[PDB]
């Protein structure tokens, strides 16, 4: 097929569309014998050229990559996430769905169909692989064969239209905690709060309303609460009618933080809202309670981080104000009123794609890992560093991938089920941009600054990834 000659489909964004298997990737260094499991990640990768002359990267069909690490070797498997969209378009031999989150640009033949590309997260839970996209139910797949089952509607018990791509697992119960925004239709202010049991049952779906419709991409959990930030990357049917990107950022609107009790029968009146001045924040490192306080650690920027979801009043993109920093938003449940208790910048390092040792989700975490944008580094062609913060000692570690590479989201892998927090490894894809290929890097998680202990060569150029996760072999049918 002939694709557009635009930045979204050329250079690093050239379509790939490869399904493949490779055993025992070539490598340097020593692949830890203690790793036995798999790292899953997803890349948007268009099956067909877009209906409109220039689509964006966030809109490509989900292609799932798995790195099966065992016995000191890494095997590679890549397969399509076979969404209804993928299947419909494969049958038709052409694109049928249009622009990002814009049903007014779809073929009449797919009116009412689920629009998911399942392209944002590859998450393992309850014996299934979840290929996730926040405008639809999640797609479920077999984590071992990577065949596709279909969308998870919980047998029809799910009443909302959508499911998050940033699920959190509660370490105490083992439940997946999820939201679904735009729950009653596009651009609505209805949201669901859901929990899924380890056995796969939807055990709670609570409907509530938020102050305004916006991109509710991420959230936090604590022991007793779901913590939902309301940030004004807004959208509307009118925007779609006027031919604009679904979302745009409004610098004049306030930011809110909602505290939803994680219990049966929660009502709107049970939800507490805090309010602060405008900023941008997308990803959540973690959240926790301490005394009467809730600590919500996010990557906050002064202004919009999505150039493709532009300022709603026509401002050009401000790259300097898009720089995000790990920041603790602190609210006090024993206070009166809506003011935050604190907004505390935690590092001067510019960072995003935050990760923790997920075994400690919802509890106070000593460690965080991030992709860092170090604008001081040489560049000979930008997420160019891996960044680790020890929040107890304050010590920061950095590893730079060099002047002709960039990095994808890291993932923490525990050494053992009983290992202390952060005792284990970091895995991440590295884009060798000049060489037109990719590496899988493996680090000792608490000494990233010495460099990866193994560099695993991938003889296939991977595309831009979104989110990824590790699961142990006995969780994915590979033991
Ligand atoms: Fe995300």
């Amino acid at each position: 097929a002939q694709f557009p000659n635009t930045p979204s489909f050329t250079g690093f964004n050239t379509p790939s569309r490869i399904e493949a298997d490779i055993a025992d990737l070539a490598h340097e260094g020593t692949i830890p014998q203690g790793l036995n499991g798999a790292f899953y990640r997803v890349q948007p990768d268009p099956q067909f050229p877009p209906r409109l002359d220039d689509d964006i990267a966030f809109n490509g069909d989900g292609m799932i990559t798995r790195f099966h690490i065992h016995d000191g070797q890494v095997d590679f498997r890549q397969r399509w996430a076979k969404t209804d969209k993928w299947k419909l378009e494969n049958a038709a031999g052409k694109a049928l769905f249009g622009a990002y989150r814009n049903p007014l640009t779809d073929d009449e033949a797919v009116k009412g169909e689920i629009r998911s590309t399942a392209n944002t997260n590859a998450f393992v839970f309850g014996g299934k692989l979840w290929a996730m996209k926040e405008d639809s139910p999640a797609l479920v797949m077999d984590p071992a064969t990577m065949e596709t089952f279909g969308f998870e509607k919980f047998g029809g018990k799910m009443t909302g239209q959508t499911f998050t791509a940033h699920p959190k697992v509660d370490p105490k119960t083992g439940n997946m905690v999820a939201i679904g925004y735009a729950a009653s239709g596009l651009c609505t202010d209805d949201v669901t709060y859901m929990e899924v049991s380890p056995e796969g049952e939807l055990v709670r779906e609570v409907w509530f309303k938020v102050p305004y419709y916006c991109m509710m991409h991420d959230f936090g959990i604590t022991e007793d609460y779901l913590v939902l930030h309301i940030v004004p990357s807004i959208g509307s049917w009118e925007r779609l009618e006027q031919g604009k990107p679904h979302f745009g950022f409004d610098t004049t609107m306030p930011v809110h933080l909602g505290i939803i009790p994680r219990r049966d029968g929660v009502r709107q009146e049970d939800i507490r809202w805090f309010t602060r001045d405008n900023c941008f924040a997308s990803h959540v490192l973690n959240a926790w309670q301490e005394g009467t306080k809730i600590h919500f650690v996010t990557c906050e920027a002064k202004n919009n981080m999505f150039p493709f979801f532009p300022d709603v009043h026509g401002a050009p993109f401000n790259g300097m104000e898009a720089m995000s920093h790990p920041t603790d938003w602190v609210v006090d449940m024993a206070s009166n009123g809506e003011d935050f208790a604190g907004i505390v910048k935690l590092s001067d390092t510019a960072a995003e794609f935050p990760r923790i040792d997920d075994r400690f989700t919802g509890q106070k975490t000593r460690h965080g890992w991030f992709l860092e944008m170090d604008m001081k580094r040489p560049v000979e062609l930008l997420m160019n560093c891996l960044f680790h913060k020890d929040f107890e000692t304050g010590r920061e570690q950095h590893w730079w991938c060099g002047p002709v590479s960039s990095l994808q989201e890291p993932c923490f892998v525990p050494r053992a089920k009983d290992a202390p927090e952060g005792d284990g490894w970091i895995v991440q894809v590295c884009n060798r941009l000049e060489e037109q290929r990719s590496d899988l890097l493996i680090f000792d998680a608490l000494d990233i600054e010495k460099g990866p202990v193994a560099t695993v060569n991938i003889p296939i150029r991977l595309r831009f990834g979104l989110h990824g996760n590790w699961a142990n072999a006995d969780e994915i049918g590979l033991a």
